[PDB]
Protein backbone atom coordinates (compact mmCIF):
# COMPACT_ATOMS: atom_id res chain seq x y z
CA UNK A 1 0.00 0.00 0.00
CA UNK A 2 2.82 2.16 -1.24
CA UNK A 3 1.50 5.81 -2.68
CA UNK A 4 2.91 9.07 -3.48
CA UNK A 5 1.50 12.66 -4.95
CA UNK A 6 4.02 14.38 -6.95
CA UNK A 7 3.59 17.87 -8.50
CA UNK A 8 6.24 19.18 -11.19
CA UNK A 9 6.11 22.26 -13.36
CA UNK A 10 6.34 21.60 -16.90
CA UNK A 11 9.81 22.66 -18.58
CA UNK A 12 12.31 19.67 -20.21
CA UNK A 13 13.91 18.89 -17.17
CA UNK A 14 11.00 18.62 -15.21
CA UNK A 15 9.45 16.19 -17.66
CA UNK A 16 12.66 14.09 -17.96
CA UNK A 17 12.70 13.92 -13.83
CA UNK A 18 9.84 13.62 -13.08
CA UNK A 19 9.22 10.27 -15.85
CA UNK A 20 12.53 8.70 -14.49
CA UNK A 21 10.83 9.14 -10.90
CA UNK A 22 7.75 8.03 -11.48
CA UNK A 23 8.74 4.71 -13.45
CA UNK A 24 11.28 3.78 -10.47
CA UNK A 25 8.80 4.01 -8.08
CA UNK A 26 6.03 2.28 -10.07
CA UNK A 27 8.37 -0.14 -10.37
CA UNK A 28 8.94 -0.38 -6.74
CA UNK A 29 5.38 -0.60 -6.28
CA UNK A 30 3.96 2.47 -5.44
CA UNK A 31 0.59 4.03 -6.82
CA UNK A 32 2.22 7.41 -8.46
CA UNK A 33 0.07 10.31 -8.88
CA UNK A 34 1.57 12.92 -10.70
CA UNK A 35 0.48 16.26 -12.30
CA UNK A 36 2.03 19.14 -13.70
CA UNK A 37 1.19 22.81 -12.48
CA UNK A 38 2.11 26.58 -12.86
CA UNK A 39 5.21 27.29 -10.68
CA UNK A 40 3.47 29.59 -7.92
CA UNK A 41 0.64 26.60 -8.15
CA UNK A 42 2.95 23.55 -7.85
CA UNK A 43 5.19 25.24 -4.79
CA UNK A 44 1.31 26.16 -2.86
CA UNK A 45 0.45 22.59 -3.21
CA UNK A 46 3.66 21.08 -0.78
CA UNK A 47 3.36 24.28 0.95
CA UNK A 48 -0.07 23.18 2.13
CA UNK A 49 0.37 19.71 1.70
CA UNK A 50 -2.05 19.08 -0.98
CA UNK A 51 1.00 17.13 -2.54
CA UNK A 52 3.74 15.17 -0.93
CA UNK A 53 6.13 16.96 -2.86
CA UNK A 54 8.23 18.34 -6.42
CA UNK A 55 11.78 16.93 -7.23
CA UNK A 56 11.54 20.35 -9.03
CA UNK A 57 12.57 23.38 -6.75
CA UNK A 58 15.55 25.31 -8.27
CA UNK A 59 18.10 27.15 -5.47
CA UNK A 60 18.94 29.64 -4.52
CA UNK A 61 18.40 32.14 -7.75
CA UNK A 62 15.80 30.64 -9.64
CA UNK A 63 12.90 29.78 -7.23
CA UNK A 64 14.12 32.59 -4.81
CA UNK A 65 10.80 34.18 -4.60
CA UNK A 66 8.67 31.12 -3.83
CA UNK A 67 11.59 29.94 -1.71
CA UNK A 68 10.97 33.19 0.36
CA UNK A 69 6.87 32.50 0.46
CA UNK A 70 6.86 29.09 1.42
CA UNK A 71 10.54 27.80 2.47
CA UNK A 72 9.85 27.92 5.67
CA UNK A 73 6.26 25.74 5.54
CA UNK A 74 7.71 22.85 3.66
CA UNK A 75 11.03 20.19 4.36
CA UNK A 76 14.06 20.83 2.00
CA UNK A 77 15.56 17.57 1.80
CA UNK A 78 18.47 18.69 -0.48
CA UNK A 79 19.95 18.66 -3.66
CA UNK A 80 18.70 15.85 -6.18
CA UNK A 81 21.22 17.52 -9.20
CA UNK A 82 23.94 19.77 -8.43
CA UNK A 83 25.72 21.88 -11.35
CA UNK A 84 22.64 23.73 -13.04
CA UNK A 85 24.74 27.06 -14.96
CA UNK A 86 23.90 29.60 -17.84
CA UNK A 87 27.00 30.51 -19.68
CA UNK A 88 28.79 31.68 -23.20
CA UNK A 89 28.88 28.27 -24.86
CA UNK A 90 31.15 27.47 -28.39
CA UNK A 91 31.37 24.34 -30.26
CA UNK A 92 34.29 22.59 -28.71
CA UNK A 93 36.27 23.17 -31.80
CA UNK A 94 36.84 26.72 -31.79
CA UNK A 95 39.83 27.61 -30.17
CA UNK A 96 38.34 30.84 -27.67
CA UNK A 97 38.20 29.10 -23.95
CA UNK A 98 37.35 32.37 -22.14
CA UNK A 99 34.85 35.32 -22.36
CA UNK A 100 38.00 37.35 -22.28
CA UNK A 101 39.71 36.23 -25.36
CA UNK A 102 36.70 36.92 -27.51
CA UNK A 103 37.75 39.08 -29.90
CA UNK A 104 36.08 38.70 -33.52
CA UNK A 105 34.62 35.55 -33.68
CA UNK A 106 31.11 34.73 -35.10
CA UNK A 107 31.20 38.41 -36.47
CA UNK A 108 30.97 39.58 -32.57
CA UNK A 109 27.80 38.34 -31.94
CA UNK A 110 25.85 36.50 -29.34
CA UNK A 111 23.10 34.51 -30.60
CA UNK A 112 21.07 34.72 -27.59
CA UNK A 113 17.44 33.08 -27.20
CA UNK A 114 13.25 35.28 -25.46
CA UNK A 115 14.43 38.53 -24.83
CA UNK A 116 12.92 38.38 -21.08
CA UNK A 117 15.33 35.45 -20.34
CA UNK A 118 17.19 34.86 -17.15
CA UNK A 119 20.73 34.40 -19.50
CA UNK A 120 19.41 37.34 -21.70
CA UNK A 121 20.15 39.72 -18.88
CA UNK A 122 23.63 38.14 -17.45
CA UNK A 123 24.68 38.58 -21.46
CA UNK A 124 23.48 41.47 -21.43
CA UNK A 125 25.82 42.53 -18.11
CA UNK A 126 28.42 40.76 -19.39
CA UNK A 127 28.47 42.66 -22.37
CA UNK A 128 28.47 45.81 -20.62
CA UNK A 129 31.61 44.39 -18.14
CA UNK A 130 33.97 42.76 -20.57
CA UNK A 131 36.37 45.29 -22.30
CA UNK A 132 36.84 42.87 -25.03
CA UNK A 133 33.11 42.77 -25.92
CA UNK A 134 32.66 46.57 -26.32
CA UNK A 135 31.54 46.02 -30.11
CA UNK A 136 29.65 43.03 -29.76
CA UNK A 137 25.93 42.55 -29.94
CA UNK A 138 23.29 40.04 -28.28
CA UNK A 139 21.18 39.26 -30.55
CA UNK A 140 17.49 37.46 -28.84
CA UNK A 141 15.22 35.26 -31.04
CA UNK A 142 14.00 31.98 -29.31
CA UNK A 143 15.12 29.10 -28.04
CA UNK A 144 14.05 27.28 -30.67
CA UNK A 145 15.83 29.56 -33.03
CA UNK A 146 18.89 29.47 -31.42
CA UNK A 147 19.16 25.43 -31.66
CA UNK A 148 18.29 25.29 -35.03
CA UNK A 149 21.11 28.33 -35.83
CA UNK A 150 23.59 26.22 -33.08
CA UNK A 151 22.75 22.96 -35.88
CA UNK A 152 23.63 24.68 -38.94
CA UNK A 153 26.70 26.32 -37.99
CA UNK A 154 27.98 23.01 -36.66
CA UNK A 155 27.17 21.23 -39.52
CA UNK A 156 29.22 23.90 -41.55
CA UNK A 157 31.97 24.02 -38.89
CA UNK A 158 31.24 27.97 -38.48
CA UNK A 159 31.87 30.00 -35.21
CA UNK A 160 28.97 30.62 -33.10
CA UNK A 161 28.60 31.69 -29.30
CA UNK A 162 25.55 31.13 -27.92
CA UNK A 163 23.56 31.67 -24.45
CA UNK A 164 24.13 28.40 -23.31
CA UNK A 165 22.11 26.55 -20.38
CA UNK A 166 22.66 23.07 -18.36
CA UNK A 167 21.54 20.70 -18.02
CA UNK A 168 20.36 20.54 -22.06
CA UNK A 169 20.39 18.11 -24.40
CA UNK A 170 22.51 20.09 -26.82
CA UNK A 171 25.13 18.88 -25.06
CA UNK A 172 25.12 15.52 -25.50
CA UNK A 173 24.28 15.83 -29.00
CA UNK A 174 27.21 18.18 -30.02
CA UNK A 175 30.54 18.30 -28.68
CA UNK A 176 30.38 21.98 -26.87
CA UNK A 177 32.02 23.99 -24.18
CA UNK A 178 31.58 27.00 -21.90
CA UNK A 179 33.59 29.82 -22.08
CA UNK A 180 35.70 30.57 -18.52
CA UNK A 181 33.70 33.69 -16.91
CA UNK A 182 36.65 34.87 -14.37
CA UNK A 183 34.27 38.04 -14.19
CA UNK A 184 31.23 36.01 -12.80
CA UNK A 185 29.30 37.79 -14.05
CA UNK A 186 27.09 35.09 -16.37
CA UNK A 187 26.81 33.90 -12.74
CA UNK A 188 27.01 31.06 -10.15
CA UNK A 189 25.35 27.62 -10.49
CA UNK A 190 22.47 26.33 -8.75
CA UNK A 191 21.23 23.01 -7.88
CA UNK A 192 17.72 21.31 -8.40
CA UNK A 193 16.33 20.05 -5.05
CA UNK A 194 13.75 18.14 -3.11
CA UNK A 195 10.82 19.63 -1.61
CA UNK A 196 7.85 17.73 0.77
CA UNK A 197 5.09 18.54 2.48
CA UNK A 198 5.86 18.63 6.34
CA UNK A 199 3.81 15.90 7.68
CA UNK A 200 5.44 13.45 5.10
CA UNK A 201 8.47 11.95 7.25
CA UNK A 202 5.68 10.72 9.76
CA UNK A 203 2.76 10.54 7.89
CA UNK A 204 4.34 8.78 4.64
CA UNK A 205 7.99 7.21 5.61
CA UNK A 206 7.63 4.72 2.67
CA UNK A 207 7.69 7.56 -0.04
CA UNK A 208 9.83 10.52 2.30
CA UNK A 209 12.82 7.72 2.39
CA UNK A 210 12.54 7.75 -1.52
CA UNK A 211 12.83 11.31 -1.49
CA UNK A 212 14.86 11.84 0.52
CA UNK A 213 17.55 9.73 -1.62
CA UNK A 214 16.77 10.30 -5.45
CA UNK A 215 19.80 12.30 -7.05
CA UNK A 216 21.24 12.08 -10.28
CA UNK A 217 23.48 13.72 -12.73
CA UNK A 218 23.46 16.35 -15.45
CA UNK A 219 24.34 14.17 -18.01
CA UNK A 220 21.71 11.88 -16.83
CA UNK A 221 19.66 14.14 -17.06
CA UNK A 222 20.57 15.44 -20.66
CA UNK A 223 20.24 11.63 -21.89
CA UNK A 224 17.09 11.05 -21.25
CA UNK A 225 16.20 14.86 -22.51
CA UNK A 226 17.82 14.29 -25.94
CA UNK A 227 16.01 10.81 -26.04
CA UNK A 228 12.59 12.69 -25.50
CA UNK A 229 13.55 16.02 -27.99
CA UNK A 230 14.18 12.85 -30.50
CA UNK A 231 10.94 11.34 -30.55
CA UNK A 232 10.78 9.15 -27.55
CA UNK A 233 8.09 9.57 -25.20
CA UNK A 234 8.76 10.11 -21.82
CA UNK A 235 7.85 7.13 -20.15
CA UNK A 236 9.92 5.37 -22.55
CA UNK A 237 13.26 7.54 -22.64
CA UNK A 238 12.82 7.03 -18.58
CA UNK A 239 12.55 3.70 -18.58
CA UNK A 240 15.80 3.26 -20.84
CA UNK A 241 17.43 5.15 -18.45
CA UNK A 242 16.35 2.95 -15.44
CA UNK A 243 17.72 -0.13 -17.25
CA UNK A 244 21.18 1.30 -18.14
CA UNK A 245 21.34 2.99 -14.42
CA UNK A 246 19.79 -0.22 -12.19
CA UNK A 247 22.17 -0.15 -9.70
CA UNK A 248 21.54 3.80 -9.55
CA UNK A 249 18.18 3.51 -9.08
CA UNK A 250 17.80 1.03 -6.66
CA UNK A 251 19.80 3.13 -4.25
CA UNK A 252 16.83 5.43 -3.71
CA UNK A 253 14.69 2.27 -2.68
CA UNK A 254 16.87 0.82 0.56
CA UNK A 255 19.13 1.37 3.50
CA UNK A 256 18.86 4.27 6.38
Amino acid sequence: DKKVDLVYMNWDSEVASINVLTQAMKEHGFDVKTTALDNAVAWQTVANGQADGMVSAWLPNTHKTQWQKYGKSVDLLGPNLKGAKVGFVVPSYMNVNSIEDLTNQANKTITGIEPGAGVMAASEKTLNSYDNLKDWKLVPSSSGAMTVALGEAIKQHKDIVITGWSPHWMFNKYDLKYLADPKGTMGTSENINTIVRKGLKKENPEAYKVLDKFNWTTKDMEAVMLDIQNGKTPEEAAKNWIKDHQKEVDKWFKGS
